[PDB]
């Protein structure tokens, strides 16, 4: 809880909406790193590879990618 | 996202846990800057001072906001 | 007897641009302050001022 | 006829640190493919390799807390 800290991230806007393994063709998980300290999950939905990012930190997310 | 874009925002972990208006001692709307490619907004709960990044995407959030 | 601790002691109302805020508050209505306030920073000079809640100016302005 | 495609031909059952990870591409159990495919990018040369789904290295690595 600073400032403004200048970061490198894929995901700018973070998609709500939920979903379950059935219309996600691939996950995409990021791991935190020093560009981006955040975790970054990208879904690519079968439905013509939209890709979407979703928030990790959301209880919903959790559960979906942990199996 | 066609790639990665160098970003400079207050929010960096978006809590899209729940609210509503019952609390909330003030709530921060940042409109989208050349600094930051998307609105921010910033929850002040009533209790400890603690502040929430919430998600503006987010439908109940955007209802939250648009009941000022 | 009619009391009122607020933080704005004036309300602007002359229409402001969508892209020359900087940052926007809202404080909702308390017993302190039985009134919502906007509290706007503007862009330029980053100067503090509250804007009619029931303005349209706002009301438009309030699809953020 | 028939015909089956899984992206994996080698799983690394070796253990593997969150640390050297770039990131995990999860693939769900397809008709093409019935089983999950876990695919990691190594920080390391940016090194494609299969980890076993059912494998702890993965288990404790599949990070949510």
């Amino acid at each position: 809880i600073p400032l403004a800290r200048t970061v490198r991230c894929n995901c700018i806007h973070i998609d709500d909406g939920p979903v379950r393994m059935r219309a996600i063709g691939k996950l995409e998980i990021i791991p935190a790193s020093l560009s981006c300290p955040r975790v970054e999950i990208i879904a690519t939905m079968k439905k013509n590879d939209e890709q979407r990012c979703l928030n990790p930190e959301s209880k919903t997310i959790k559960n979906l990618m942990k199996a």
